[PDB]
C-alpha cells in the first residue's frame, strides 16, 4: 500500500536493523541529517560503502509502495527512482516511524507545488501548536495552497500545513511541466552544491553521493534519470569523446574503463567536470583529465533533448 515520505530525507538500508549509535539521528522521526553526517569520521563514512549497508534516500513528500515489515522496519519502493531492480521504485528498509498517510495529502500529489530550489530551506508550519518548523532539501515537492508577497504556503504530507519563503523555492504544475533545462541551468544548479561532503546513497542537499547528485539535478530541472551510475552509463544518448557538451554525464568504470561503472560525473565544458566525488570530499569540479579519472573514462551520455 501507498505511504509518503514524512521526513526531511528517509535513508533507506540494504537491511533492517542495521543502525549503528551514530546512525540514530538518520532514523528519528524528525531526523538530523547534518548531525548524522557531521558527527561522522571517514571511516564511519567508508563503512557504509564498504559494508553495503545503503540504498537510497527519498525525500519528504515522496510516494512509497510499502512492501514487507519486519518489527519496526519497512521495505518500500520510491517511486521515481528508476532502477532495474524494481521496475515499481527503488527498493530499501526504512523506519516506519518516517512514513505517513493524508488522504488531503495524497489527493493533492497531482496538483501544482513548489519545488525547493536552494541547497536545503527552512519550512515553517503554520498552524503549529508548539511552533514548530523544518529544514527541507533542493528538489522537495509539497502542493501549493496559496501565495503572498513573501511566501508560498503548503500542505505537509501529514496534513499540516506550512509556508517558506519565494526566494526558497519556485512553483510549477507538475513534473512534466517543468521547462526543459539550459545545460548551464544544470551546471547553475550543481554550483550551487559545492563544498557539500558527499555520503554513499546520499540524494538530498544534505549530502550526495556521484549518482544521487546527477539523478537530482536532472530531475529537479523536469528529466526522470536512473538513480544509480550503472544505469545512468545505459540510458540517454551514447555521446563520443569528441562530441562532448556541457551537460552531457561521464562515467567512470573499474579496469580501466572495461568492468562495472562506478563513478558518474556531469561536463561542465573547457576540460572541466563536476561531481560528488567520494567520502574523502565534497561537491567540486575538476578537470576530466586528472589521473585516475582519465584511465576509467568508460563513455558519456546525453539527457538534454
Amino acid at each position: 500500500s501507498k505511504a509518503f515520505i514524512d521526513v526531511s530525507a528517509a535513508t533507506l538500508w540494504t537491511a533492517p536493523d542495521s543502525l549503528r549509535p551514530i546512525d540514530v539521528p538518520s532514523a528519528t522521526n524528525p531526523v538530523d541529517l547534518w548531525k548524522w553526517t557531521k558527527s561522522m569520521t571517514l571511516d564511519e563514512k567508508l563503512w557504509l560503502t564498504n559494508a553495503n549497508k545503503l540504498e537510497t534516500q527519498a525525500l519528504l513528500g515522496q510516494e512509497v509502495t510499502v512492501v514487507d515489515k519486519k518489527g519496526d522496519w519497512v521495505k518500500v519502493l520510491v517511486h521515481g527512482q528508476p532502477t532495474p531492480r524494481n521496475e515499481e521504485g527503488y527498493p530499501g528498509w526504512m523506519p516506519e516511524k518516517q512514513l505517513t498517510y493524508n488522504q488531503e495529502f495524497a489527493d493533492k500529489t497531482n496538483e501544482p507545488f513548489v519545488l525547493v530550489t536552494k541547497p536545503t530551506a527552512i519550512l515553517y508550519i503554520n498552524p503549529s501548536e508548539k511552533h514548530k518548523s523544518l529544514e527541507v532539501s533542493y528538489n522537495t515537492r509539497l502542493p501549493l495552497l496559496s501565495e503572498d508577497t513573501i511566501s508560498y504556503r503548503v500542505l505537509l504530507p501529514n496534513g499540516q500545513k506550512a509556508w517558506l519563503r519565494k526566494n526558497d523555492g519556485t512553483f510549477y504544475r507538475s513534473q512534466n511541466d517543468i521547462p526543459t533545462p539550459a545545460a548551464d541551468d544544470l551546471i547553475n544548479t550543481g554550483k550551487m552544491f559545492l563544498g557539500l561532503p558527499y555520503i554513499w546513497a546520499g540524494t538530498s542537499g544534505f549530502g550526495f553521493d556521484c549518482s544521487g547528485f546527477t539523478h537530482t539535478i536532472y530531475k529537479s530541472h523536469g528529466i526522470t534519470i536512473p538513480r544509480d551510475s550503472g544505469p545512468q552509463s545505459r540510458n540517454g544518448v551514447a555521446v563520443d569523446k569528441e562530441h562532448l557538451q556541457k551537460g552531457d554525464l561521464i562515467f567512470f568504470a573499474h579496469d580501466q574503463g572495461k568492468g562495472s561503472v562506478h563513478h558518474v560525473a556531469m561536463y561542465i565544458g573547457d576540460g572541466n567536470m563536476i561531481h560528488s566525488p567520494r567520502a574523502e570530499r565534497s561537491v567540486e569540479i575538476i578537470p576530466l583529465n586528472t589521473p585516475g579519472y582519465i584511465e576509467e573514462y568508460a563513455g558519456a551520455r546525453r539527457y538534454l533533448p
